[PDB]
DNA sequence: GATCTGGCCTGTCTTACACAGTGGTAGTACTCCACTGTCTGGCTGTACAAAAACCCTGCAG
């Protein structure tokens, strides 16, 4: 199988090459189609023209160090 | 084999059923900038008088 043999055979070399492996899994990025789920049924303007302008502009709004650090929730 | 007739099919006309809700855009009717000088009315040190509701008291029964 393949993955035995990626998990046999570069671990050790990749953890060497960079310092960790899960630190760059993309896995989080397939959470965040939840998101754009999310946000195309409410937020939607009906407009194929802009619907992605207006959902890439609230995604970009929800994902800045600067809102979240505002969101307290001691 | 001619005839007939109820029942079936096609086409018909009529009453319903989703289409909200979401963002960008605009006109527009409603509201504070700075500058002002002035006045009323709450505040405050005690002393003075006026109401209120009870508690005792006293006379009356
Ligand atoms: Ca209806």
């Amino acid at each position: 199988t393949n993955y035995l043999h990626k998990t046999l055979a570069h671990v050790p070399e990749i953890v060497e090459r960079d310092g960790s492996i899960g630190a760059w899994a993309s896995e989080g990025n397939e959470s965040g189609n939840k998101l754009f789920r999310r946000f195309r049924k409410m937020n939607a303007r009906q407009s194929k023209t802009f619907e992605l302008e207006d959902i890439l502009k609230h995604h970009w709004l929800y994902t800045s160090k600067y809102l979240q650090k505002f969101m307290e929730a001691h």
